């Protein structure tokens, strides 16, 4: 409340104490952390973006996005918790540190804040945005169906009251085109990192496809590592694999846009849990989700450092 050390990560928040917390983060770490505003939401609220610098030009960047779907409210909440652990692992953690000296991160909390609102106000299960328009009464599009990566094809809804409505056309959604048009602008993003909520999964490209990324060896290696560090804490337990053989075909998302951009470090990170609590994961779960998935994210960073 009255800073980031007495803001409690324990429990969910809702979109206003996440604004005022990026806020406090801000006013602490001015050398460190920098708020930044790349749209407004279809209902008008700001998009933000931290970024974490510590100098230089337009240094290689991670990207991360949080809370696309609304719903998933483990990840808004890990969102926090990374941005305050940030702030606190520079100049504690060796590697952590080397990170920053070198590279940028951009932190995106709400992806979409409008859905965000809505699952505190009237639906705690809406995933979607709250577009509205067309030939029909139903709102909102999935936004990791929006992108430019195998638009309209199979794994995605062409019914707007569809829970997998891809939308009118490819970046169609603010949120999403905010995004695009932000790391299109930058052009030195080196890894783009999308976090989900849940069944446990680590995935690279691609959704849309049946073909094989070029860098799949790599890719794959990576993600093994990874979730090998996050299940080192508390044995929690992923899976790994490109989305398509993993999951199941999904065109539009996050990943393959990115990848498809020659951003080669894009993973999807599907958090806790199972299925026991799914999306209405307990409180008393955010912490050791954060911590975990801290150190799968780490891994990639670092790799991502060294080539
Ligand atoms: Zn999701």
């Amino acid at each position: 409340a009255r800073s980031t050390n007495t803001f409690n990560y324990a429990t969910y928040h809702t979109l206003d104490e996440i604004y005022d917390f990026m806020d406090l983060l801000v006013a602490q770490h001015p050398e460190l952390v920098s708020k930044l505003q790349i749209g407004r939401s279809y209902e008008g609220r700001p998009i933000y973006v931290l970024k974490f610098s510590t100098g230089g030009s337009n240094r290689p960047a991670i990207w991360i996005d949080l809370g696309i779907h609304s719903r998933e409210w483990i990840t808004q909440a890990t969102g926090v918790w990374f941005a305050k652990k940030f702030t606190e692992n520079y100049g504690q953690n060796p590697s952590f540190t080397a990170i920053l000296d070198s590279m940028d991160i951009f932190l995106e909390i709400v992806t979409n804040p409008n859905g965000f609102a809505f699952t505190h106000s009237e639906n705690r299960l809406w995933r979607k945005t709250r577009s509205v328009t067309s030939s029909s009464l139903c709102v909102g599009v999935d936004a990791n169906r929006n992108w430019d990566a195998g638009f309209g094809k199979a794994g995605a809804s062409s019914s707007p009251c569809s829970e997998t409505y891809h939308g009118k056309y490819a970046n169609s959604e603010v949120e999403v085109k905010s995004i695009v048009d932000f790391v299109k602008n930058h052009g030195n993003f080196k890894a783009f990192l999308s976090i989900h909520s849940y069944s446990q999964l680590l995935l690279y490209p691609y959704g849309y496809t049946t073909q094989s990324i070029p860098d799949k060896t790599e890719l794959n290696q990576v993600a093994k590592s990874a979730v090998a560090a996050l299940k080192s804490l508390y044995g929690t337990s992923y899976k790994y694999g490109s989305i398509i053989t993993t999951i199941y075909q999904a065109s539009g998302g996050s990943i393959d846009w990115s990848y498809n951009q020659g951003i080669k470090y894009s993973f999807t990170f599907e958090l806790r849990d199972t299925g026991r609590y799914g999306f209405l994961l307990p409180a008393s779960q955010i912490i050791p989700t954060a911590q975990e998935t801290w150190l799968g994210v780490l891994t990639i960073m670092e790799h991502t450092v060294n080539n």
